[PDB]
């Protein structure tokens, strides 16, 4: 009935009270027993969406990104985000490695620790890629066959509708406005479940607070404090070099920016921000025929807050675990996990899924009692990161439509 | 050779026919020759049907909370609904009660294997609750899970309506696309059904011929059992609740019927919500309802009218389990009918809908349709579905014009 | 840059491919070739059986309701009954051909250093009941060919009668599904298109495995194929259609005249959708009606059967006949009907001939995995370019003479 946001942060701090003083003296395990299930049925609630969202995001994302469907200020306008993402990438391994989140709460929760299974032959990895059918990737969560399959599918339809063929033309046209809408349909439907989130997010911390120790919320902090500083340091350390390099100045660009972030910020929503943001690009006197196109793909296409967001959870989330992980691993995890991403930008609670999303392809079952209990409490905090990553969405759609503007 | 021939005509004769032939070929006949022979086609009828349990109550239920979707309802449309909710807690009760009034099912203790059927149960209640959200829709859907099913053509068809509510063109514009497709394969299923009780006539022969055949003839009086207990709620509930909401409205009951007399008729030779939907409107013109209320209530009760279908589950569900051996109790009555006529919403008429909810209800009670008592005891009333769906649709389709007729006289704008 | 003639590229990489294996077969290494060359022909193998479950029912859907009476036009009646015939011819000259030269038996192939056993076969009524998906979702989602072929029939149909509803609301929403399911198989045809590009390195990869693995014995039972195909595919076109213009006092010397170049660019473009502007402009060379061509070519594109019905013909026989199994006359009409009668809608679609194979073996319980079936499909998948040429050309040579047949029964020469 209120602020979505307040309440969260209020189901938050008030949980991680109640569970620390219900963990100290208090009973951990009636917390489990009673408490924790209204946690667990939001974290269901999630990781259902997983597969509907992956899918048809992709095959949005595809057809957005798709060749030469692709207008001409559009793909520099791509190429300006392929090479921002790459920088928050790097930045989000760094900051994972430079704090070391995870290590320190070392969880075996059945009382025995997780033991990541591996691995098929590189061959029979790589062949597995491509879904044997479909349908079948689709219907048993086979995640790296369906982004195989939604990018090859998202691709092929644009090329219909540069079809003589009407009647292949207009169905091309169907299917793909189908998919969208499914996509745009489960978006919907994480904004209903943020809405039990402030009671779910509230059972979940209070679980592991009361059950884990004092120690998480330290290793959280941890967390945060990785993606801000890194988070903040991407909007220095790259937008700024780029708006410079580009003869706009950077002081005054977020003179104007300033409320459209701070309204990404308090939103979380790329789309929901979209309209403030449109009218401080006008502020900021770039075209209308250029905003008007490229303001609308960031909110979709944009990588780079979802690129920090996984390189510090992926870490953590691995490192918690037990599992010491390399920089190899890291980048491969990750920038799987950036390349699905594709087409979910805000979207409220896209960090999260992905991670969700990630770990299913990486093969760690998230029933099994660790993974689960690892995840539910990166999927706590989600909110606050969640603020962070929309901001960092926002500045650098602006940053980009206004080094492309220039060049028109 | 062809079979041009009223398909109503077909299935009663089927039937009556049917039980004639299994049932002294049973005396001195050869169950087991029927078995072997006659039944595969009755086999081949209750597949046809099983076939489409799950895209019909998927698609279908994606449409009717979508058709239910606030605030995409309109306020002509929010009474209605109010109506219908109010009713069909009626319905539901009168089902129960003439469930429990009439006796069907035990008398005829179904042992088919050799062994009785036994209820495996029941995980934790955390467990069962958790398990209504799908881990994975796609799969949920693939291997026939009903409960994640339900839960997620539900939270997909209310968000639908919610996109329907954007600025957003493009986004506009993608929802009413998804929505209009998963309609017509909704209204695609339908068709299908249709197609099938064409070969009903065989089938539902093929099924009471071995039922009569090896059942005994034990089973006709606990058939008629059946009959009689939706019958009398059927009546019941028309005189009960229809003409006492009638009469609280300052309509005249019996004038009312006068005008919906061929309406009903037509529905309970037509067995089609929708069918019989040109003739029921026609007839709340007859009774001078505005236009512009008769053309958006009458579209609605032909698909989400819930109270039909509650009472024939009511009685369905209580003989189906009671003929496998298992003695039910009130409240799992209800939770098990509440969730039949829950899911039910969007599948009015639709021919056999009445068969079609029980084989999805017992599948979301774990139920295998494959065990051979589970899959005899519903084949038979598979058998008489035919006679039950008549009154089924009958009553649908008064308490349409009932409802559309309270909701005109509130208004008259 | 790989933009350059894509036949091309696949004769290159199969002439060369065949060197290469076998030169390296000789004193090579057939191992080395096996661990590593070889990945990228199973890479290709997996490309296509990917896409045989999407297009399989996709294609059935928008081919039913081509199909589908009375949405059928009556010009169009006489076509389909036009195909229906010659696929009639079509099959019986497969089978034919595929007795007359006798390709795979020679060729004995036992991989895993085991013959495979073809498992063999439930009762007839439980494989027949068993054509009936009882959740057509599953069907779909596990592969289960008979019942998605039966499902997607059964759906095609359907939605065209949708179409002829007084609901607008109705025929909306079959047109939208329909619409929605089109582009889908359209999408999965492109997809294809985007193999047939990788193909190059994947048919090199194939049968330089073969060709280093199975001896030079190959490369003779593979030219068996190629001939049998050939000399059936030709002993098509005089045999029957030249018997059937000559039957309808078109001459063949001269249609064929015309034809000349339409045929050509079928045999060089695999494509009959690709054509298909090259053949209305013949068919209006040879003054067939505007309002006639400009309907009946547009199908034979995508339900002419009788280039894929010769294909099946012998790919089948074959197939089965290296694997050891032994098939008879019956089984082989059992097997290729199935799969013709599951082929319309898939006409060209560059690669159809070997994704309806893999289909048909799918259908007929032999497991892709097991490494005979994978090893003796990967034989027909390399020289699938060669034999879809002649397919193609056979498909538009005969879409040309049904035309032109039934041009001139409207008196529109
Ligand atoms: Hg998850
Ligand atoms: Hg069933
Ligand atoms: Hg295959
Ligand atoms: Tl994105
Ligand atoms: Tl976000
Ligand atoms: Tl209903
Ligand atoms: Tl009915
Ligand atoms: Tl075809
Ligand atoms: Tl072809």
């Amino acid at each position: 009935e209120y602020p979505v946001l307040q309440k969260i942060l209020i189901g938050l701090i008030l949980g991680a009270i109640v569970g620390l003083i219900l963990g100290h003296y208090g009973y951990a395990h009636a917390v489990h027993t009673y408490v924790k299930p209204f946690g667990d049925l939001f974290v269901r609630l999630l990781c259902m969406l997983v597969m509907p969202i992956v899918f048809a995001s992709l095959v949005v994302g595809a057809a957005s990104i798709s060749p030469a469907r692709l207008g001409r200020v559009g793909v520099k306008i791509v190429v300006y985000y392929l090479l921002t993402s790459a920088f928050a990438v790097t930045l989000g391994i760094i900051m994972a490695r430079l704090f070391n989140p995870g290590a320190g709460i070392h969880l075996a929760v059945g009382g025995q620790q997780f033991q990541p299974h591996q691995a098929p032959p590189l061959v029979h990895i790589l062949l597995d890629i491509v879904p044997t059918n479909p349908f079948g990737a689709l219907a048993n969560g086979q995640v790296l066959p369906t982004i195989f399959f939604a990018i090859i599918l998202g691709i092929a339809i644009t090329y219909l509708m540069n079809s003589e063929n009407e009647k292949v033309r207009k169905s091309a046209e169907t299917l793909l406005d189908a998919i969208n809408g499914l996509a745009e349909a489960m978006y919907k439907i994480v904004n209903g479940v943020m809405q039990y989130a402030p009671i779910g997010v509230f059972a979940l911390i209070a679980y592991v607070m009361a059950e884990q120790g004092v120690h998480v919320v330290g290793e959280l902090a941890k967390v945060t404090a990785a993606v801000y500083v890194g988070l903040t340091l991407q909007i220095l350390l790259v937008y700024f070099v780029l708006l410079k390099i580009y003869g706009i100045d950077p002081i005054s660009f977020i003179k104007h920016a300033k409320d459209a972030m701070l309204t990404a910020f308090v939103t979380r929503s790329s789309s929901g921000t979209l309209p403030v943001t449109m009218r401080v690009a006008k502020e900021m006197g770039i075209s209308e025929g250029i905003y008007s196109f490229t303001l609308p793909l960031g909110a979709t296409i944009n990588m780079d807050g979802t690129a920090l967001y996984q390189g510090v959870a992926t870490f953590f989330i691995a490192n918690a675990l037990g599992s010491h992980l390399t920089v190899g691993q890291q980048l491969t995890i990750v920038l799987t996990a950036v390349l699905a991403s594709i087409g979910t930008a805000g979207v409220p609670g896209a960090g999260a899924i992905m991670l969700c999303m990630v770990l299913h392809s990486v093969g760690l079952p998230l029933t099994d009692p660790n993974v689960a209990a690892a995840y539910a409490m990166i999927l706590g905090i989600d909110a606050i990161l969640d603020m962070g990553r929309t901001m960092v969405n926002v500045t650098g759609d602006l940053t980009g439509t206004a080094i492309v503007a220039k060049t028109e």
